[PDB]
């Protein structure tokens, strides 16, 4: 689809058979989701945002379906103000900015 | 143009005598620029992201040129680590997300 920006670009995602709302975030290198359980091994990591650094759990090769478009990649789980889909996954689903 | 998300979507913006590199950021409601001493009335605000909040100065009706495209609107100014072009000005230069 084409998504305009007068409203937040919130989309429904599917991850582990759960439906969640996430923000398509072109300013985010990484995908960061609110606290949730994901299976498999994870690595402790730290990332920085506008307000400082947080601790996250890094899960690799996680499938997420974003508006029915399939991605498989790295998901960070931790204290984010909102679920955000970053460039790592937006690139996989073919997302570009256009003006 | 079409801006790839393989890399951070940095573009050149102008605000007065200053040329800056700024992210086209769909996850940012409002434009926030690195510390600079703009003229005019402003109001204090706190904006929040990953890591917590920063204090900013909200200036209204500030003209900014984004890759040659004219915009005018709210510009938040404060100790952000990166210059961010938010939705408020992206809409004005015709910017959509597409996949
Ligand atoms: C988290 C969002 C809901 C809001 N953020 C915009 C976001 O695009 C920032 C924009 C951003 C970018 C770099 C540094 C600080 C903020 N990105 C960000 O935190 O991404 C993190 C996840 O991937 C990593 O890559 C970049 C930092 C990490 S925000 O910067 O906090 C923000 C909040 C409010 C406004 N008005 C403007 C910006």
């Amino acid at each position: 689809p084409q998504i305009t920006l007068w409203k937040r670009p919130l989309v429904t995602i599917r991850i582990g058979g759960q439906l969640k709302e996430a923000l398509l975030d072109t300013g985010a290198d990484d995908t960061v989701l609110e606290e949730m359980n994901l299976p498999g091994k994870w690595k402790p990591k730290m990332i920085g945002g506008i307000g400082g650094f947080i601790k996250v759990r890094q899960y690799d090769q996680i499938p997420i379906e974003i508006c029915g478009h399939k991605a498989i990649g790295t998901v960070l789980v931790g204290p984010t103000p909102v679920n955000i889909i970053g460039r790592n996954l937006m690139t996989q689903i073919g997302c570009t900015l256009n003006f």
